[PDB]
């Protein structure tokens, strides 16, 4: 196993959301084979950023995910060549975006090349005013469309006031090496929470916690 219990996380953001340009560095820890990762996240350019941080948070890799034996785990075998993903989310009240991480391994580390572009944001509305509070945990279905590993998300971000505000994602995932065989259909669990934040979400410790499974308890 190129991948250790114990793994460091580097990654830099740049990315533009409603004309705003923006620099993010982050620093962690994860524990590949238990679905676990923490890291500390700072904003370097462009803050305090005028939008919900929440936004970005699922753009700061599902090699952090426990997979059983009887799925085969792509992520974990895309390495040491490593793998990219691209994302667009597609929010109820117009606002869409699209994020690509390209994931490299150096020894213990991983690196994270990711950009994040939004746009079409109302200024009235939830992400422009600051209104959310953090997205619902979420079951990713993972399946093969036209030879490419995607994964679909309908999940929603608990605003003020009792209200949601629905997210659609939709991932795909390409390793780097030719001839990593692609899994079969099954699910993957997510748990994503902001554990601490300085006053404009220039400093934020973020966790993930992801569980693939068939369906069955």
């Amino acid at each position: 196993s190129a991948i250790k219990p114990d793994m460091k996380i580097k990654l830099r953001m740049e990315g533009n959301v409603n004309g705003h340009h923006f620099v993010i560095d982050g620093d962690g820890t994860g524990k590949p084979f238990e679905g676990k990762q923490s890291m500390d996240l700072e904003v370097k350019e462009g803050g305090p950023l005028p939008f919900a941080f929440d936004i970005l948070t699922t753009a700061f890799n599902r090699v952090f995910a426990k997979y059983p034996d009887n799925i085969q785990d792509y992520f974990k075998q895309s390495f040491p060549k490593g793998y990219s993903w691209e994302r667009s989310l597609t929010f109820e009240d117009g606002g869409i975006c699209n994020a690509r991480n390209d994931i490299t391994m150096e020894g213990d580390t991983f690196y994270n090349k990711v950009r994040f572009y939004g746009t079409n944001f109302p200024a009235n509305g939830p992400v422009m005013q600051k209104k959310t509070l953090k997205w619902e945990p979420s079951t990713e279905k993972m399946y093969v469309r036209d030879g490419v590993l995607t994964g679909d998300v309908e999940t929603a971000l608990l605003l003020e006031g009792n209200a949601h505000y629905r997210c659609d994602f939709r991932t795909t995932y390409k390793a780097k090496e030719k001839g990593v065989k692609l899994p079969g259909a099954h699910f993957v669990d997510h748990c994503i929470e902001i554990l601490s934040h300085d006053k404009d979400y220039n400093k934020v410790k973020l966790y993930e916690h992801a569980v693939a499974h068939s369906g069955l308890p």
